[PDB]
């Protein structure tokens, strides 16, 4: 919290608006502490960039646990409450939605950060090792995968925001285009 | 009259609105355009009359340059759809990398509320072959005019991030490009 969550959230913002190649400098300016400070909550740059992933996979997280109906359990119904949860997450934080998909693709990110990050929700991560095309679960091209969903959901709240009226269609078609690109027939 | 000081700047000016599109989006400053392209913001409009309409003028322009660039490569003697559409893919890819910008201007033009339907059939009858290979593969939403828009935008936020990934990992650049195309084929088209 406090301070650690300034540098976070300074984070967040540094890097969705100038990408995964944002300087401390400006992060710790932000936060409204010196940078030798930011280097003692986050040793590497390389660490901020996993704990920043981790703690907005987690914010993510939260918002879907809250609503989530553990009754349905076929792929595609489980998949649209997942899809239609981190819309409405990207619509309420536009600049958490950014980060993370600079965050998602970024080979910067630990093998332990993975795992823990499909563990925050494990049903969801039980649903991806039998839903997602194994392509997309491969260590290979599993970023790959990731960014061809986030920008899916990218461009489907770009048009819902804009036209709330007909967000949920959008909603749908984007979602039924991504189940079509990512999962299995 | 005396000798015109210089050429008409509508090229240059279709340049520079190129590059602050791609960098600050569709909401770029028409006084950010007309000082980048060396002219006051008052002969900016003598060109275009509005934002309106160096929309549609620019979108026309790149869609003209990406147009040429597939024609010129394309193989008429190619009869199947799916095999056609991933010429048009790998086509559109590699313009795209070889002109960030252009992309990326062209992706935020497409999905300006502010296209208009006659600027829509312009474009798409500069390559008949691609139109007509949409008509007939293209889910049937995704070609409707109220889904039209969307359709575009998910198809360029599928070749966005391939580019992407080929560019930052070059090695595997033809991977990324085979994936990114069977995800775009499933994505938005009949079967």
């Amino acid at each position: 919290e406090d301070k650690k969550q300034a540098l976070l959230e300074a984070a967040t913002q540094a890097i969705a608006q100038s990408g995964i190649a944002a300087s401390t400098a400006v992060i710790a300016r932000n936060a409204g502490v010196a940078e030798g400070t930011l280097f003692r909550y986050f040793a590497t740059k390389d660490e901020l960039i996993n704990t920043l992933y981790l703690h907005l996979k987690q914010d993510l997280c939260q918002s879907m646990i809250m609503e989530l109906d553990r009754s349905i359990t076929d792929a595609k119904m489980m998949t649209r409450f997942i899809w239609n949860s981190y819309i409405s997450w990207g619509l309420n934080h536009p600049a958490r939605h950014r980060a993370i998909r600079q965050l998602a693709v970024s080979e910067k990110l630990t093998k332990e950060t993975e795992q823990r990050a499909d563990d925050m929700f494990p049903e969801l991560r039980d649903l991806c090792h039998r839903s997602v095309l194994m392509v997309f679960m491969s260590d290979e091209y599993r970023a790959f995968g990731d960014g061809l969903f986030l920008a899916l959901a990218e461009t489907t709240m770009d048009f819902a925001a804009r036209d709330p009226a007909r967000a949920g269609e959008y909603i749908a078609l984007g979602f039924e285009a991504m189940w079509r690109a990512l999962t299995r027939e």
